[PDB]
């Protein structure tokens, strides 16, 4: 008798009951010295004992990965208690379209599927990651597609039970139709930029959730900050231990309100070799310094956490779901949904320092009721939450800020018209209309802010602040803002956004186009 997992209400369940993904990305044979892709393969097993045993501890319950594991390293998995996401090694860089390709994927895949059908630990395949964006140009959306196919096909007969996603980049593959897959998910990194200036990371990603139909489950597959020394660029690369710790959280959170049922913060440990040098700290590599451990030396095996950690784990323990934070409620009766962890023996939200809600939770996992408010008028409400453990004590506070009424109300909103409109081809010069409709009470703030991504790699092109001083007074706000089409831009993510202000409550609006250069994208491009 071996786990039934079934995907309805967009959730993960496991024996039927609602199963919430505490994950973390986690790769062996990368210590220092080490490179995984490279070097001749190791099953590791003395240090997989040490390392699942950390993300034991460490309050998680499945592992993500990017490559398949052997049969003796499942073995270690499916004892240890942890839940697996398996990723299968298809380089990003083949030609998806060589029948060659196809066939040692095909006989790959297949390998490992007959053997991987006897572990129940894993809970989802990965099939891919990263997928860049130039490249499925060159190779052409068709190619891309029927792969997928042949590999999602194969594993649904070969470990049937089993959800098969990707691992897609939100900010390079936001135009992609993941419709084929099983599940929804996306590699989420808020670097405040790009689209994620305009919309926010909650919106931006809650957006392609919107866009996708939300008629299946959201995961994130990564998420997170590098610690270098030096080197990247903006939050990429050169962060300090506190604000990874800070942004960590900052991240989940914000991607659970955009309404992920499974979370894979990025990277257990650190790798000298995705850098260039496997015996090198490179002090100026970002991609060397993603861990939640850090190695000390080249001789260390082990490694120490870094802050991050002890505040994820804790932060874990006790996961709102709903209330969704910067959520807006026209009614006086709130969703309550949270997952707890073994020890959390009581949850009470405040308001004003009085409770509203009260309830002793007997079993651990997914849990649901209602929160009754009293709103006047327009009310923002910060929603203070407390975990208790068994002798009494608080565990977790975290506050989920509402704007909430008892009848509709406006808000204000924006609005773009975009040049060219529909096919690329049609000019050189693109041009975004910003337009913004202001709402009394409602405080529009600083900078709106203008993006024409590109789609160049990770090149997220360009973007302007425009100053709106001048035109505050009036109902209608209007911004016209050119950029020059490269040549070999084969997508491109028009948005633009505003910050706004009601009392304590503050939340972006936007707006988004995802315009295509003739019809490359015809296979591959989410359609409707
Ligand atoms: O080392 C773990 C895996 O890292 C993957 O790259 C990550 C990207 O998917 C993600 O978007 O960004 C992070 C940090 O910016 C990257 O580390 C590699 O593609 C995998 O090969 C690798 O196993």
């Amino acid at each position: 008798s071996k786990t039934k997992i079934e995907l309805k209400d967009n959730w993960y369940h496991l024996d039927g009951e609602k199963y919430f993904i505490k994950a973390i990305g986690y790769e062996i044979g990368a210590r220092p010295g080490q490179a995984p892709y490279e070097d001749e393969r190791k099953d590791e097993l003395e240090l997989m004992k040490f390392d699942l045993e950390n993300i034991k501890e460490g309050g998680y319950n499945t592992i993500r990965t990017w490559s398949q594991y052997s049969e003796n390293q499942l073995k270690l998995v499916q004892e240890s208690g942890l839940k697996l996401i398996m990723g299968i090694d298809i380089k990003p860089e083949e030609d998806y379209g060589d029948p060659e390709f196809v066939k040692d994927s095909e006989i790959e895949l297949k390998r490992v599927l007959n053997y991987a059908k006897k572990y129940d630990c894993i809970i989802t395949y990965l099939v891919i990651n990263e997928p860049q964006t130039d490249h499925i140009h060159s190779v052409t959306g068709k190619a891309f597609v029927d792969l997928m196919n042949t590999l999602i096909n194969i594993i649904h007969k070969g470990h049937p039970g089993i959800p098969v996603t990707l691992s897609a980049n939100a900010m390079i593959s936001d135009y992609m139709d993941e419709s084929i897959f099983d599940v929804y998910a996306y590699n989420c990194y808020d670097h405040n930029e790009g689209q994620t200036a305009t919309m926010g990371f909650k919106d931006y990603i809650k957006g392609l959730n919107e866009l996708n139909g939300l008629d299946k489950p959201f995961i994130t597959t990564e998420f997170g900050y590098s610690v270098s020394p030096e080197g990247g660029n903006g939050q990429y690369g050169s962060n300090t231990l506190k604000q990874q710790s800070d942004g960590l959280i900052s991240n989940y959170r914000d991607l659970i309100d955009a309404g992920a049922v499974g979370m894979c913060p990025f990277y257990y440990a650190d790798g000298w070799w995705k850098g260039g040098e496997k015996s090198d700290h490179s002090l100026n590599q970002p991609e060397e310094w993603f861990g939640f451990w850090g190695y000390s030396d080249l001789n260390d095996k082990y490694g120490t956490p870094r802050p991050v950690w002890f505040a994820m784990r804790d932060y874990m323990k006790g996961l709102i779901i709903s209330p969704k934070n910067k959520s807006i409620h026209t009614n006086t009766k709130i969703p309550l949904e949270l997952y707890n962890d073994k020890d959390v023996k009581k949850v009470v939200v405040k308001f004003r320092d009085k409770v509203i809600y009260s309830k002793n939770i007997t079993s651990e996992g997914y849990m649901a009721d209602e929160l009754t408010i009293d709103p006047v008028g327009i009310e923002d409400m910060e929603l203070a939450f407390e975990f208790y453990d068994s002798d009494n004590k608080i565990i977790k506070n975290e506050s989920i800020n509402i704007l909430a009424s008892k009848t509709a109300f406006e808000l204000p909103e924006l609005t773009i018209e975009v040049t060219p409109e529909k096919d690329l081809n049609e000019g050189k010069i693109a041009s975004i209309k910003t337009k913004i409709e202001t709402s009394e009470n409602f405080t529009l703030l600083d900078d709106l802010k203008i993006s024409y991504n590109t789609h160049l790699g990770w090149a997220i092109g360009s973007q302007a602040s425009v100053s709106i001083s001048d035109q505050l007074d009036k109902k209608i706000i209007t911004s016209e803002n050119f950029f020059n089409i490269p040549d070999n831009c084969w997508v491109v993510n028009a948005s633009a956004g505003i910050s706004v202000r009601y009392g304590k409550f503050t939340f972006k609006i936007h707006d988004q186009k995802i315009i295509y250069r003739g019809d490359w994208a015809k296979e591959v491009g989410r359609k409707l």
